[PDB]
């Protein structure tokens, strides 16, 4: 049986990807209904980074399917640095029946990926965010119900992983996507053109302005995140000037539909990307978001289990 | 409608009897309560490590059926734009109850206003009153009714302990004595929260600087460690027992550095509860929890 | 009594057999034995952090129906806060068994003289002896019965590899052989340890300069990295004295054409070890390495029910 792994959100088909969200709704309903890990089985978790979301998330998913997280600071093990990572995925094989890493490039995924023999998941990495993605999703259809052709505009830094994950797993469900972003930070375009090229197949659409007034009329979904990653902090950029027109305002969100939601991956900076007003008001669906990567990372697991 | 327990008085005096009848209960059946089946999430964060309080909790959790998320202090520095009122709203969905070793009184309190989840004081610079009701199992199994009982407390005056055997003690109506030299008294605000307690249970409250008359008639008596002149006339010692009640129970909550605030003949003698003691932050802190998840 | 097991001798070669046979079955039906249903907690402490010490133990535990209590050296170290005889006595109320990573073997017969529950060695300076059973169990499954094989480990010959080969290897009945420098030999005590134990199992130990010598007619090979971290700083030159004892492909072509690999891990790929012999036919390594699994489980649940 071919191994499937979960790197990017293309990763997915357009009815792959739609099981998955069924799925999540249906953990969400009954949590401990799927024991694919019962045992327990292992799932390792590695960090070369902490994230609150991504560490409970992940750790206490595993638990509810019946399997037993063992979750490791890639910092204090020295990964890549003691053994040759292809020594280290062939152990893991052994202990584990997947294998769940935030770590930084995406060359780094795709050679634990073609060495490993269990299912490799990308919990957040400097390009994609694929599992966040599948929880925006979840929390839009519950919200809004059908995602086919519905019109989401991300704003902020348009190269960062949210942004190239919101094109690919948007267009996947079905979504017109549009990134407004400021010139020198705009999507990838090897990223942008796969987009596009899945947008194709469902009906979607990839729009990439610097208009963010444009981008927020008429949408259904507003999105943001913050400007400047750990790794960015150095870059030698101002990265608040040329973000300032993107900001995820009052003003702005008056833009969209009157039922428009906001959707923010954690953490935020209020009063830079995004106000206190918009953040904590009624459109804002961020605290449901973040929950539903406890179900939605739940249902690619054993989506990816049952498949591999 | 959410209960928290951050110091020892936030329990009421039947509400504490409650939570060591149910301490009692689990410590003979320790895998009959099952609230979190599942498993259900618990956070157990620490902003200093305590190798102890995550033995006792990690344990504890799991025995309920839960699984307890463990957090160390090097993530203690959140990331950038990370903060505390959205840390809580993200761990209320995730975990149904959060318990924090964290130092000022302060960060406590914010998080408990906000999360709509219990939270648990595992340790903080001002109290410890999961220690504490700990002790106070312990002196119930080996004596029986709390009430009446006479305890002193020996050492640094100022420190988490005594707060908390000011407070929990006379809210189990106990007679608290503290001896303790003159720059090192306990926070006139506890103080004063712990002599307002006491009339409603009979207790009373000491604070002292003889130890002599502090260890005369006590029924149990508590140390810990002092952090260092201003301490050694309180060294729980040899001498200074022999001045208790007969049948007298010594408690230290660890670690204990023999020989300055304790000696290896008190510590090691029949007097000694301190293991049955540590033992007990399993049991105290598991039927803490079962109260605060069943009204919250 | 309470058993411990913090050296590979603490198993007469009787028992060693039961342990052996307890992790085959336990690896063929993973989840029968569940002594720590309840959960009943295990701690799994380490003054140095092993990671794959950590994923074995961790796992191994939860299928046993227990729960691990992992400590990394980021705490504070056990002894400088409190004597070891009083975290003992602490940690013998929480846990029904402790698992220590720690330096030297004062440490362990420290813990285990108060210890109330067993206490067993991950690994230590001294003895690796879980490493080793985990060996054991993989020459046992590709090799069949133990007894009379010759086994040689081939590097530096006094750290806690060489020593658990030499003693958990002749309670086996394994004939050892150590290949070494000058200057790198086994610890006279634990050489005459093994020695005394080979009388009672018809094994015998070798310690030789010869690598040739030692790979010639071998069933089994064995190498470790030549340098622990710290050994780093210790002012000697930790390569040139170890060449001779590379584990490559002309060494390995001197045994029995039988022969199989083994090398605890992580392998320094090129130093100790060549890429022809560590990813070739004879290579043992990853079936060796997922037998960390098995063996440490049955070591647990053999230490639990004696105890
Ligand atoms: F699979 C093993 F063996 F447990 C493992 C896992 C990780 Br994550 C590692 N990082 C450096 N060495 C490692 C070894």
């Amino acid at each position: 049986s071919v191994i499937r792994h979960f790197l990017r959100d293309d990763d997915l088909s357009p009815a792959e990807q739609a099981e998955v969200l069924e799925l999540a709704a249906e953990l969400k309903k009954d949590p401990v209904s799927r024991r694919p890990l019962q045992g327990p089985r292992g799932v390792a978790v590695i960090f070369d980074k902490n994230s609150t979301r991504t560490r409970f998330s992940f750790e206490l998913g595993i638990a509810q399917l019946g399997g037993h997280a063992v979750v490791v600071d890639s910092g204090s093990t020295q990964l890549g640095r003691d053994e040759t990572l292809q020594d280290t995925a062939k152990v893991l094989s052994r202990y584990v029946d997947a294998i769940v890493w935030r770590t930084f490039g995406q060359e780094r995924l795709d050679a634990m990926a073609s060495v490993a023999t269990v299912p490799v998941i990308n919990a957040l990495s400097d390009e994609f965010h694929p599992c966040q993605v599948l929880a925006d999703l979840q929390t839009i259809a519950e919200r809004k119900g059908a995602l086919r052709g519905l019109r989401l505009s991300y704003f902020g830094d348009g190269a960062n992983n949210m942004a190239h994950s919101l094109l690919l797993g948007g267009v996947t469900a079905g979504i017109h996507v549009t990134v407004a972003a400021p010139e020198g930070f705009l999507p990838d375009p090897s990223v942008r053109a796969a987009a596009e090229r899945r947008a194709q197949d469902t009906g979607a659409s990839v729009t990439v302005t610097a208009d963010a007034h444009a981008a927020a009329a008429g949408a259904d979904v507003l999105v943001t995140d913050t400007w400047t990653s750990m790794g960015q902090e150095n870059d030698g950029l101002d990265r608040v000037k040329p973000f300032r027109p993107f900001q995820l305002n009052s003003r702005l969100l008056a833009l969209a539909d009157s039922d428009a939601i906001v959707l923010h991956c954690l953490p935020a900076h209020r009063g830079d990307e995004i106000t206190d007003a918009v953040m904590d008001g009624p459109a804002s669906a961020v605290w449901d978001e973040a929950e539903n990567r406890l179900h939605a990372q739940k249902a690619l697991l054993v989506w990816l289990l049952e498949r591999s």
